[PDB]
């Protein structure tokens, strides 16, 4: 698939860079703290979302 608004997307992501398990993480120039509870709860619904549709609200699978 040679398009460019899936290749945009590819791109950026390797584009910015990467991490390798950041956690410990200090405090400079902003809060040492992480919200790993609300934004916990937060990833759950947009990760069971995805699921969804893959799936049912998708139907575009097509893995049987």
């Amino acid at each position: 698939m040679n398009s460019v608004k899936e290749l945009n997307v590819k791109e950026m992501k390797q584009l910015h860079g990467g991490v390798n398990y950041g956690n410990g993480v200090s405090c400079s120039k902003t809060k040492c703290s992480v919200n790993w509870g609300q934004a916990f709860q937060e990833r759950y619904t947009a990760g069971i979302n995805s699921f969804v549709s893959g799936v049912a609200s998708g139907a575009g699978s097509i893995g049987r």
